[PDB]
């Protein structure tokens, strides 16, 4: 069965699209919108192994109090985004194993959903051969530790319709144990339509025996920015899509999700913008304006 289906997903209360939400004088219809909308709460190495499982158990515990399914986005792998606009993630493997045991530690048998690693199998290529392979078994060690927790649906990340071929991204996938999580997810922090990512989706569970998957709808309502270098970093003109369901139009799709937060820069992106995280309350205006609200 979907394991997303029965309890609607939870709104984080402590969000930067929350902070700006309630300070915003007068009150703001779009930041409002946004802040609302349940989205995932990212980890990464600012919450150290030696604490991270206080910091899961906290929010699934508060998500659970609220009758409610979190999503938890874990972005920690070394050598993150390949030293790019968003580089960060553990040193080393050690580090990253401890992490990911502390975080199951967390997790207990808490209801959870789990995406593993925007990114990490779809551009590992950045890496040489060795530490490619470290990577996968790093991601395989994230898939083979966290459905420890038999509540937690976990979503290994499977980059976008174009990025990888559908059969090298099954192939990568393959290789991290895909079989033991729910499936993947698609588009975080893109902005291809949900169509697209759908058949996408569809070519991949069926190159991995049936697995599910999650699109990331947050940004594409008006799908991408022209084909070009960048166009995924910071892009005006985009605007939010799907709020949040289980509802969708994909047979082996559990659900639409805002797993990057709207209004949370993608980088400096070579215009001197904010650092990537950083909540713009006028990207999020400009995303919920793009979309009608
Ligand atoms: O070489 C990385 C490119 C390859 N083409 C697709 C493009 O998406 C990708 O860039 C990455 O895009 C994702 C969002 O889809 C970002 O999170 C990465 O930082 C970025 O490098
Ligand atoms: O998608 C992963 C990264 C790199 N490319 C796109 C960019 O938006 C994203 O940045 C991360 O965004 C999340 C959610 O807003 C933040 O928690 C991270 O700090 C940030 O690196």
């Amino acid at each position: 069965a979907n394991p997303l289906a029965g309890k609607p997903f939870y709104v984080d209360p402590a969000s930067a699209a929350m902070v700006a939400a309630r300070n915003a004088n007068p009150p703001n219809a779009e930041l409002t919108s946004v802040a609302n909308t349940p989205q995932s709460y990212w980890l990464d190495q600012a919450f150290p192994p030696a604490t991270v499982g206080g910091t899961v158990a906290r929010y699934t515990g508060a998500a659970q109090a609220a009758g409610a399914m979190p999503v938890l986005t874990l972005y920690g792998i070394p050598h993150r985004d390949c030293g790019s606009y968003a580089s960060g993630g553990f040193a080393t493997g050690t580090d990253y194993r401890g992490w990911i045991d502390a975080v199951a530690s967390g997790l207990g048998s808490s209801p959870a959903t789990i995406i593993v690693e925007p990114d990490a199998l779809a551009m590992a290529d950045c890496l040489s051969p060795d530490q490619r392979q470290e990577r996968f078994d790093l991601v395989r060690y994230a898939v083979d530790t966290l459905t420890r927790d038999p509540a937690a649906a976990v979503y290994v990340d499977a980059g976008h319709s174009r990025w990888l071929s559908a059969e090298a991204m099954a192939a990568r996938l393959n290789d991290v144990g895909v079989g033991r999580a729910r499936g993947f997810s698609l588009n975080v922090s893109n902005f291809y339509t949900t169509d697209e990512e759908i058949g996408y989706g569809e070519a991949i569970s069926g190159l991995t025996n049936g697995s599910h998957y999650v699109i990331d709808t947050s940004r594409n309502g008006a799908g991408p920015a022209p084909d070009a270098p960048l166009n995924w970093c910071n892009p005006s003109g985009r605007a939010l899509g799907a709020p949040p369901t289980t509802a969708t139009a994909g047979a082996h799709a559990d659900a639409y999700l805002w797993i990057k937060r709207p209004g949370e820069s993608d980088g400096t992106c070579g215009r001197g913008e904010p650092q990537a995280g950083r909540f713009v309350s006028q990207y999020a205006i400009d995303l919920a304006h793009n979309a009608g609200q």
